[PDB]
DNA sequence: AAAAAAAAAAAAAAAAAAAAAAAAAAAAAAAAAAAAAAAAAAAAAAAAAAA
DNA sequence: TTTTTTTTTTTTTTTTTTTTTTTTTTTTTTTTTTTTTTTTTTTTTTTTTTT
């Protein structure tokens, strides 16, 4: 029906608005991203449900509670990995496009003060790992569906992609930060040549040492930034 | 004796028209939520008048 | 100069109306069947005409 899917979806919002820490949010929030694609009033609906539920200007005071905010979406995240992220981008593809006049710009204030603090957390981390990966992963979500909310700190995040270990995660790292660098490079204003001079030269490095997969998906961003 | 060609009514046959019916879809109505607009009211500000 | 009084603007609350959405019900155009009538065509005998 259409009617009954309005109703639980008003019972859920009410849910992880008002009584957080309960356990089945993580679910809730993927069922919910499920949806996106259903209908029209839904997709209404839940576009203005997650604009208010996390993509909102959170000024900078109480940084704790935005911290916690930042835990959730990873969460959710990580936690939906092993499905598929299709239905999170068209929901990401939806709120982006869905204001291309100006408008007061809310979201893109927003999620750019997502990403940066994201940054900042992955900065003060310093050295769980699950989580770090996931982090990881987010910013290669939020790559993918637009390219110039990260393209400040792509020099700063070259020194992890050097070395690192023989784990899997770790391995997940190489090549997510393969994909983003694939995606940002030729719109990154005016670079230096001595810095990809070095990503060239660990890029083979890495080929050298490591599985299948991730040398393709290395000598993939080899090719681009060629 | 012979023979050919043309008409007229009656008979068939296929296409179109006229009842008869069945079913999808447009319409209407009710409820109820959500929103929008308008009226009013409360507070803040800026000007004006007197001591 | 300062104190006291007036007026305009801004913003929030509320109430009535409007819009929306679904759902259920209804009644209508649409679609198919059957019939069946008409009209055109056909035939065969009759009539007309020719040798």
């Amino acid at each position: 029906g259409i009617s009954v899917r309005k109703r639980v979806i008003k019972i859920l919002r009410d849910i992880c608005i008002e009584q957080p820490t309960f356990p089945k949010i993580t679910e809730m929030c993927v069922k919910m991203i499920r949806r996106v694609n259903d209908e029209e009033g839904i997709k209404k609906l839940v576009n203005e449900t997650f604009q208010k539920l996390w993509f909102t200007p959170t000024p900078h005071n109480d940084k704790e509670a935005m911290t916690r905010k930042i835990l959730n979406i990873t969460d959710v995240v990580a936690a939906c990995r092993d499905t598929g992220y299709d239905w999170f981008e068209q929901l990401l593809q939806n709120l982006l496009k869905s204001e291309e006049d100006s408008s007061y710009k809310p979201v893109k204030k927003a999620c750019t003060q997502l990403v940066d603090n994201l940054v900042e957390h992955i900065l003060k981390y310093e050295e769980n790992s699950g989580r770090l990966v996931a982090c990881i992963t987010t910013l290669f979500l939020f790559s993918k569906i637009r390219p110039q909310l990260m393209v400040k700190h792509a020099m700063t995040m070259q020194p992890y992609l050097t070395t690192k270990c023989s784990t899997q995660n770790d391995f997940m790292v190489i090549c997510n930060v393969a994909k983003i660098l694939e995606l940002v490079v030729p719109l990154m204003e005016h670079p230096s040549e001595t810095f990809l001079a070095t990503i060239e030269e660990d890029l083979m490095k890495l080929i050298i040492k490591y599985g299948m997969t991730v040398v393709q998906h290395c000598v993939s961003c080899l090719g681009a930034v060629v």
